[PDB]
């Protein structure tokens, strides 16, 4: 929302791309050897560069819907894709009524930058329609959701080596459900990989582990490689670790909660939840569980037992950690100011404008963009992608096998610890430490996700840094983001 | 394009849609016989009407060339799809500064109603790349349109049962050439109709007779069943015949030039034709070929020799029958009370803003709707369409066989008569007259695209007669036009038993 | 062929799935999240299960051959397709007079059970052809399967996507190197995976090893896995082990081959083989690789020097384990009471009637069935599907990395206990065991086929192992493998 | 490229070939069992070979280029596909104007067996174009490698699962980066491996390291 600070969200990623842009540009350009030099090239930089701002397709439909009580009711909706420098597409599909062709871009141009951050070999691209899901039953939800894939299905905006879809606000695991089942029912009855269509599927209709909460768990892994930084922890006048911490949380959706799940886990402290009617707060703590359970009980969070009716923007809680997991543009120029949060996690697409995101320099608020923050989703729906073109749950045909040469790995120190200290050594059992133990038989999908994840987002996590320190952009983490999502994407488009 | 009268296209078009659907609800309703009466009998009407409003499909592409100069330039193109009540969708490709998805969104539903009017079962599509093409090398050019082709043929906006496109403004068989060409070569390489992918094409990569002039003669016919309609002629305070009449084009590429050829042949004076930059007038009259030779050489009519360089809105010239034959939206309600003119024949797409057009009703100036008068375009691309599907030319398998048949015919007559008038009568020799001699062989292609135009065009006209008659519309002939299109369309998204659940 | 006891195939296994189904019916309600509790509950469980009961397609098939004496032949054929909840289909092509569509119907159903039992992610198919192999010649067994292909191709009933066949009874590496191939020469010219439309190829033509012997294999390790639980050799009344038993065998073919192989190779006797023209019989032994080489010198089993023409049922010879491995219903009403065996190991497809299964559950007569036992198949079937989609023979590009990589491994263990232990030990040398020398380059193919093979099938027998205790089945394992396979596919069954 | 030690390329590998096949062709006769023995091995072994030497499929191409000065050249091209024992079909493409069907006949049954010999599963493929690329801009090139690109594709001569080609004297990164973007782009934009249509490509392209 925010009226004076409602910039059109299009532009305005492509003003943080544009910004990025500009301080890799000498840089670009010394990289390419052309051999017609001099200027030549930073025309060939920012001409390849203004090939990547805009979206390559973006498909608007209108088609009819049979509501239950027998009317004829035309549903509007899009589908963006923003790049093909990596196929497929991918990207979620999103239900409100905000959605605008220009929020689909928005968000389909988004998500390309986030794998670039994130070495998912996707171009990004989103979908939406045009409705408030609560306002329609069940069966025309579904009704909508598959009408909506046969259309993007024969305009090729889905499908598995084009476009993987996946989830977002007001879709979940029962949509994809959907998706993949009318896909794979007409267009794909042949395509071996017709469930590797969407991502976000039920697990048992091709999804994989911890992929409803992938994208809170990599909220937490994002945080944590910041917080756990003396050099930005100096900067920022707070304790290291999780330990001390207090977060507020705007959503409490998919990756809402789970956020919530993970940093209440590892010792940080859920003071404030808030929703589209109201927040609730408790700075002696809100438990995730709990909550949930009345959440799914009452469907609001609000007269929760545990913590009061908190009246006024959640966002401006007082807190270690301000985690937008709702819409975009809610944290502006308007209510910066008065955030209070040292570390903004933008757990939610484009949350923070541009406007703020100066303030929030100025006033040395650390945003970690979204950009690097929620890639813990694609990476995941790139897990599952990757589960469903392998067409084998990870671990299958290895466990046994890495179990038995780990223990004989093992054994083989032993008979030669003991092959040297013949009787005053004796018998020198070597065994698997307890983790060892459960790390015996090799990764199992699960550990894959969640090792996988890990090692994602800190990796991504060190190159944001080092770029940061590079450039001295200091704080201003999304520009060192951009920097490197363009670095990554420029690659591909001159080589 | 105008400003204190510049409607938005697709509503705008809504608009004169909605005109009509009410004037037929009631008939609608009546007709369909739902068991479920009374007023869910009204409701689904209306809800089939609001499901025929909206295209279906719109796509927007950004795609990259590489400029003559080495530079990189990002093109920005369309095509919106109206509907698939009928299969291909079928409209044209455009190439303006002009082109917004709105626009391309109008285009379309225009499209398919025009062709409800004159019984061409294609739905409606359209599109436009927004590049000014006299800005680019015919080299930029050719690689802009083929990558269009490619970008549309890869999400299935172009394809010979998916949809057809055509020439629009600033294309033409050049880039309808490339366009097939580039498909053909691709995503065609075993359609055995490949080149049925898009009309408009030269007449050797699977054109067909007279389809650049085809818009143009579709005017022509399109004028005449009125301006011969005593009743109309009439109320207009006008003569029938083209005899005496003196007519303004605005536009002198495809449909200008061709409108003003047959207009001109059949009797009427052109006293102004417009381009872009100017117009040129003569009460006296301009010559088609002369002005089209002019322009060939000169790049302009401006400065043509026999006529003067007018100052001044060409549709607000003094004429019977004005032609707005260039973009839309040019005879708005701060120009349309004076238009001088007492017949506005809309070749164009979309010329007319609606309340421009409620003045020119009040004025009593009877405008032949675009609905109706430029789909001389799309029955020829339907022929072209049906010609590349047949894989043969017209005549070509009957032509001798018809000839034998026609003389063994009439020599059965004069064999019958010289048996009864024995030698009283001697030999009777019965012969073709000239012009049967003409049409002995049966038809030609260019016959078949001559009298098929023909005969749509006189029979929808006289369909939107009939229906202005039966509702007293008197001289909307647009709202007409759509009533007629609405019941088409409705007709069949109503027989289908259901549409989906 | 019973004259009183031969229930129509397709319901008898009808029984089975009914049988278990009741069982679980109670489970699957409770679990069923559904806000429609009551038995509306009840109802959508019982209508999803009257869903999965029925083949979804049928093809039944009638094509002419030019016969090797050129008369014109009218061939008919079958191919059921039960389940798609997983695809591709899978299921082996049978040739035999007894193919009829009901028998094809029963077998394919049995298909998706058998892999829901060992987590092999394929819906269930089958096809038949109605002829006597042994009364055609190679040329016309290949004009007659190939043009099968082609009528299994044309309509949908095989692809390596949409429904992969393989060996069953008289079909075998040779006509799967036929399928594979007209299917790869026609409809699959472009598909990279078109040798995966089949499994069961040779090994040079996209097979996998010892697939031949696979089911067997499976059979082995199926027994294994319950001839060593205690509870069950109790409950039974027999000692643990292969070491003091003995086996009959009916079927000599690919399962009974190589089930009779194993079995031998680690401890038990085998007794009898037997096949349609009769039975041979030794109590003091049978030597597989004896008796292989005079079956294949001499065409049947009858006659073989180290035994004796048994006349009288193989079903009944004394022995501790009965292995029926050829066609279905011969343990029936009839000759159930006359068994003598402790451990019927299901080997066959369907091999022992309803009534005959109960009769055998009275008789405390532990009956392994088909469903879990000769799922061997299936599974190393799977290895090969996924060798010929990951067009990579296992190991091949990391044998070296890994030979060099537990070789530093060692060598840190080496010079980290040097650097403590000075000279007080001295040179501490640290090498592989013989048998991690074996495992130092990482798993080849056989390396994952034996130990996949094996893991699959310890982990499906324990499954089914806790089932029978959790619903006090004792040893109607059966009912415990359909609980497992309609859990199962239940489940899948969302929306 | 000699004078009188100069044989024909095809004729020099099945040379070669036919010299290490009777080094084994007793080795095959003992291998296969096949119950009518005999000559009637030896000979179906003879049979084998004779299968094996010649290449399956050669497609020779005429199509036009622009040339930068505006005129159109007819340029010349081929791709051999030896053997389809194993698909896809593996092996480079060579910008030269010693191509001929016979040399890149040659080099496609030189690739089956450098397949072979290394247990790379493709069988052998090669293709030229009697172009020498130092009388040409990069332009033309870029103009070339694609629409011969584009031949090969509609008549099954590249394909992630048909055909994979590769660099060669000339050709290298670029031109591999060039065949995957034509290919993609037109006939194979459903085919989720669409940049497996061939090797060498750049790094960022899809190639790989060294
Ligand atoms: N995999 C993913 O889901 C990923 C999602 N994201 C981004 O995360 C954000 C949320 O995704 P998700 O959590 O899945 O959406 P969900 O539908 O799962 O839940 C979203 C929550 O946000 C609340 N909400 C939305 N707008 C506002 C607002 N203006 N003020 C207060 N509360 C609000 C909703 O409340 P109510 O229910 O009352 O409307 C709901 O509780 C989106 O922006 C999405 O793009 C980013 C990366 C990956
Ligand atoms: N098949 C067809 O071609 C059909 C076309 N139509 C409609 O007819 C109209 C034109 O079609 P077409 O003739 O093909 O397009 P063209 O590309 O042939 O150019 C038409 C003419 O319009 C002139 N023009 C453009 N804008 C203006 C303006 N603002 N004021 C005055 N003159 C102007 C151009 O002059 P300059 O070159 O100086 O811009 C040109 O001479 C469009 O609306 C089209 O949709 C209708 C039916 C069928
Ligand atoms: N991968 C596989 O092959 C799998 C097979 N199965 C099941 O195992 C059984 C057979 O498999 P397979 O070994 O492939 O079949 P085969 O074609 O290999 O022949 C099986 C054996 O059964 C014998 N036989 C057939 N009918 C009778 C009979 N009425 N009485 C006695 N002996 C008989 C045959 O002898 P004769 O030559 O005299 O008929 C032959 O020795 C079937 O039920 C099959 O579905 C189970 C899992 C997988
Ligand atoms: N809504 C909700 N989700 C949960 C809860 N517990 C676990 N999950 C998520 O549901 C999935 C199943 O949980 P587990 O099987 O325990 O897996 P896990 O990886 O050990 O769970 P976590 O480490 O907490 O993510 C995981 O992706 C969890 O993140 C819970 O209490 N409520
Ligand atoms: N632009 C332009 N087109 C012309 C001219 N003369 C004829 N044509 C068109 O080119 C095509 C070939 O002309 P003809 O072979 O005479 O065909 P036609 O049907 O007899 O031509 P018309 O009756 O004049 O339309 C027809 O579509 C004509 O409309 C001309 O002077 N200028
Ligand atoms: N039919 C048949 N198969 C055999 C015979 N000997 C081995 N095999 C199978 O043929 C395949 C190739 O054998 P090997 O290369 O020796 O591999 P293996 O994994 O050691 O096979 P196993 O002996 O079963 O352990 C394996 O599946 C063997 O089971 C035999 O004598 N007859
Ligand atoms: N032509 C050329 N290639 C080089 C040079 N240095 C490295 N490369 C190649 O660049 C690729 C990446 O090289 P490096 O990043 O240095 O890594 P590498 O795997 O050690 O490569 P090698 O030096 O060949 O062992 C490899 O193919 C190298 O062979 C060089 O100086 N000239
Ligand atoms: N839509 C999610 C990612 C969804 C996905 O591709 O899995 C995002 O914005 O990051
Ligand atoms: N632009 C033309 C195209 C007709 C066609 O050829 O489809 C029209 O609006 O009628
Ligand atoms: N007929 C085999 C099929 C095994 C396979 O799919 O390879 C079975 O019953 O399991
Ligand atoms: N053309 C090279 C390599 C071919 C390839 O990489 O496929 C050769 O002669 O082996
Ligand atoms: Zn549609
Ligand atoms: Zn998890
Ligand atoms: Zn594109
Ligand atoms: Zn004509
Ligand atoms: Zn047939
Ligand atoms: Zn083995
Ligand atoms: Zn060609
Ligand atoms: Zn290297």
């Amino acid at each position: 929302a925010d009226r004076e600070d409602d910039p059109n969200f299009f532009k305005m990623v492509e003003g943080f791309f544009d910004r990025g842009a500009s301080i890799v540009e000498d840089k670009l350009v010394e990289d390419l050897k052309t051999r017609e030099t001099e200027e030549q090239k930073r025309n060939r930089v920012r001409g390849i560069l203004r090939i990547i701002k805009p979206c390559n397709h973006v498909l608007s439909l209108s088609f009819p819907i049979r509501r239950d009580d027998g009317s004829w009711e035309v549903i509007e909706g899009y589908r963006a894709q923003h790049s093909q420098h990596r196929t497929p597409c991918k990207g979620g599909i999103r239900y409100s009524t905000d959605v605008s062709v220009d929020e689909v871009k928005a968000l389909a141009s988004l998500m390309t930058y986030k794998c670039a951050v994130v070495d998912v070999p996707f171009g990004g691209a989103k979908a939406g329609v045009k409705i408030n899901p609560k306002n329609y039953t069940d069966n025309e939800l579904e009704k909508i959701t598959r009408r909506f894939t046969m259309e993007l299905a024969k305009k090729g905006f889905i499908g598995p080596g084009v476009d993987v879809p996946a989830p977002d606000m007001s879709t979940g695991e029962r949509e994809m459900s959907w998706i993949a089942d009318t896909y794979a029912s007409t267009i794909g009855h042949y395509d071996i990989n017709a469930h590797a269509c969407v991502t976000g599927k039920p697990i048992s209709q091709g999804g994989i582990h911890g992929r409803i909460s992938a994208t809170g768990r990599g909220v937490f892994h994002g945080i944590e490689n910041f917080i756990n930084e003396a050099s930005y922890m100096s900067i920022l006048g707070m304790t290291p670790g999780f330990g001390d911490k207090t977060f507020a949380v705007q959503g409490f959706g998919n990756v809402g909660l789970h956020s919530m799940r993970y940093l209440h886990r590892f010792g940080a402290k859920c003071v404030a939840v808030g929703e589209s009617d109201g927040s609730i707060w408790n700075p002696d703590g809100i438990d995730p569980k709990e909550l949930e359970d009345f959440k799914l009980q009452h469907g609001t969070i609000l007269g929760f037992p545990k913590a009061k009716i908190y009246e006024g923007s959640i966002l401006e809680v007082d807190c270690d950690i301000l985690i937008p997991a709702a819409s975009e543009k809610q944290l502006t120029k308007s209510n910066a100011p008065r955030v209070k949060a040292k570390i903004i996690a933008e757990g939610a697409n484009g949350p923070t404008t541009p406007e703020a995101d100066k303030i929030f320099l100025e006033r040395n608020i650390m945003v970690i963009p979204d950009l690097y923050l929620n890639a813990g989703g694609v990476t995941v729906s790139y897990f599952e992608w990757l589960k469903n073109l392998n067409h084998v749950s990870y671990g299958r045909l290895t466990f046994k096998y890495e179990r038995d040469s780990n223990y004989h790995l093992l054994m083989s120190v032993q008979e030669s610890l003991e092959r040297k200290f013949g009787k005053h050594g004796g018998t020198i059992p070597i065994v698997p430490t307890a983790e060892f133990q459960d790390r015996i038989s090799g990764a199992s999908e699960k550990d894959i996700v969640h090792s996988g994840l890990a090692y994602t987002m800190e990796r991504s996590a060190r190159q944001i840094m080092r770029t940061a320190m590079k450039y001295n952009l200091g704080l201003d983490l999304r520009t060192a983001a951009y920097v490197n999502a363009i670095e990554k994407v420029f690659r591909v488009y001159n080589e």
